[PDB]
């Protein structure tokens, strides 16, 4: 069973402007996933320093990003410490952010949207390149849930009988659209992480692939 | 839950024979493999003639191998008819098998292994290489399921709310014995298979997980 949520109404107005914008610089949607991916991983590995056992779900620690071409998918997993069922709810959509409204009036001000992870926002960039998205997440203290958006006004949340495991860690998985099949190619990714995330901490993994010849 | 259920006597005589073998040409398991992946594929394409909605749970006709190294296991995925429940419980061991006694008395008279898959048993070849096997397989008439094995007396089946949603098809779940790792490696995969399955109709992918530098 489904749970469905309203999400707090300057969020949806926040993703209604992203969605329905020509901006050209879309790529910067992987800067902020990968960053917020480190920033997951960034507080397991701290937890991790006054209860170790915190690790033991999942040893390493990395990003890993898998296209999947055929079904116009781009899925961006890490193994940070992911989040409760309540924490998707609260954290992604129910609740007011901070930044969400002082972000719309920088952007009409003429801010490049690549402004949006200074405002504490950038989760809803991938609605520059994506019309659907799953977050799969596993956090140490509860069961695997699904949360999934389309841009409007609510979003659901599933207990996930659907997808592999995750030891522990989210995979945020973007039903891409039709004009912005580029970032499903190997080179396109490598080129947009190169500019943009030069200084990670944990291994970045692409998986690829290749048919036996 | 979980449903277990006996092997039939000579099965296990013959798992136990493979499991404990010298013999040192054990790549043939992936000949195996691919071969019957083949089979599976030739018999979803073959049905799909006077039934074509049997195609479009998943379009697409494809071999796809997965080395996972940090989990020390190997994936083999085919796209082929898949098996019901109960074709996992009455095929894949409860029933009596035409060539396993006649496969183990040739063995016992100085066969080569190899000839496991004229003996119509091939599939247990894998024992060479693996100390269990997972079969995770989605039949277009019945709900996805997952047979294990250790290589004892029994196995389970289970009922899969753990495993990614295949379409159609069958994933083959091999946990590698501690000597047998380089079957892990792409180099090593792309060498058995040019060597034993040069003549496959379907495009065979392998998933390889690069580092980005
Ligand atoms: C205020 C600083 C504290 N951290 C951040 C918050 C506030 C809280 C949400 C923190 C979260 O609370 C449970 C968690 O601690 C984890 C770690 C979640 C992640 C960082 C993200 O994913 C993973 N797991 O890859 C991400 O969703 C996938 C979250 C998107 C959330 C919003 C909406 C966002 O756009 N930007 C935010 C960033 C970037 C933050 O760093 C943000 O809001
Ligand atoms: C007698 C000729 C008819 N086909 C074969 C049979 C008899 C039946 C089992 C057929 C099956 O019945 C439901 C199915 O029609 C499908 C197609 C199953 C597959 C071919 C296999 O996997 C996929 N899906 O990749 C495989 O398990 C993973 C099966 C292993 C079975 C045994 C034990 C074996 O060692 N060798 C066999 C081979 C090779 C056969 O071709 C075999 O026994
Ligand atoms: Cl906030
Ligand atoms: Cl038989």
């Amino acid at each position: 069973a489904s749970e469905t949520f309203e999400f707090q109404a300057e969020i949806t107005q926040l993703m209604s402007l992203i969605i329905n914008t020509v901006y050209s610089n879309k790529e910067i949607f992987l800067r902020e996933l990968i960053s917020n991916a480190s920033d997951a991983l960034d507080k397991i590995r701290y937890k991790s320093l006054s209860d170790p056992k915190q690790l033991e779900t999942e040893p390493d620690l990395f990003i890993r990003i898998t296209p999947k071409p055929e079904q116009k998918v781009l899925e961006i997993r890490d193994s940070g410490i992911g989040m409760t069922k309540a924490e998707l709810i609260n954290n992604l959509g129910t609740i007011a952010k901070s930044g969400t409204k002082a972000f719309m009036e920088a952007l009409s001000a003429g801010a490049d949207v690549s402004m949006i992870g200074q405002f504490g926002v950038g989760f809803y960039s991938l609605f520059l390149v994506a019309d659907r998205v799953q977050v799969i997440s596993k956090s140490n203290d509860d069961e695997q849930y699904i949360w999934e958006s389309n841009a409007g006004g609510s979003f659901t949340v599933t207990l996930d009988e659907v997808n592999e495991r995750i030891g522990r860690g989210t995979i945020l998985r973007l039903f891409l659209k039709d004009d912005q099949l580029e970032y499903l190619e190997e080179k396109r990714i490598k080129e947009v992480i190169k500019r943009h995330s030069e200084f990670v901490a944990y291994p970045i993994q692409l998986v690829v692939t290749k048919e036996v010849e």
